[PDB]
């Protein structure tokens, strides 16, 4: 199964200048637990935004250009990315905007964090097609002294 995971601020903003201008501890914990032990596919910008291999995951980077690092696996097309992961249960696609766009039609599951933050950003999640999906889990949290925004963790299944 192919799944996307993303955190969205209002208007589906996911990033801005090359970064994500918020610090939300609880959401990275959610990300880490839903991705560990699985292969993660990302685009080259997102690889540069993070800045090291994510531990305990097979890191697969999309780029049209030969790789710049042997600690990860470089691939040049979506089909090659899928093949590289191997016969695993679940493939996690971790962005960014251009990669999410391509993988959306294929994906069966979306792990979305809706963040109540206004944010001026230059990258969005694709607008997805409301009647495709069914929400099968959603849990809201108020801000706290560690997380400055309220947030909701939603998991959607393709109908
Ligand atoms: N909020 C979140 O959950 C979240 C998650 C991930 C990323 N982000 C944010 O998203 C932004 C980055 O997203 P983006 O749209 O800029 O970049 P992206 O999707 O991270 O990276 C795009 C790059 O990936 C490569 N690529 C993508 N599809 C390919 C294909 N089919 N074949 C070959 N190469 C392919 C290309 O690299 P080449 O140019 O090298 O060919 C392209 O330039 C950042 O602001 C980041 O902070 C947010
Ligand atoms: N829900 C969600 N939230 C995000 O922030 C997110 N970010 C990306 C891409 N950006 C990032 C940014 C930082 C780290 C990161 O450093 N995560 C660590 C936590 C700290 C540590 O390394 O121990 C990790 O191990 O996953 C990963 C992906 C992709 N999907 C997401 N999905
Ligand atoms: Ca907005
Ligand atoms: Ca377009």
């Amino acid at each position: 199964m192919i799944s996307l995971i993303a955190a969205l601020a209002v208007d589906r903003v996911i990033g801005m200048e090359n970064a994500m201008p918020w610090n939300l501890p609880a959401d990275l914990a959610w990300f880490k637990r839903n991705t560990l032990n699985k292969p993660v596919i990302m685009g080259r910008h997102t690889w540069e935004s993070i800045g090291r291999p994510l531990p305990g995951r097979k890191n697969i980077i999309l780029s049209s250009q030969p790789g710049t690092d042997d600690r990860v696996t470089w691939v040049k097309s979506v089909d090659e990315a899928i093949a590289a992961c191997g016969d695993v249960p679940e493939i996690m696609v971790i962005g960014g905007g251009r990669v999410y766009e391509q993988f959306l039609p294929k994906a069966q599951k979306l792990y979305l964090t809706h963040i109540d933050a206004e944010v001026e950003g230059d990258t969005h999640f694709p607008d997805y097609e409301p009647d495709d999906w069914e929400s099968v889990f959603s849990e809201f949290h108020d801000a706290d002294a560690q997380n400055s925004h309220s947030y909701c963790f939603e998991i959607l299944e393709r109908r």
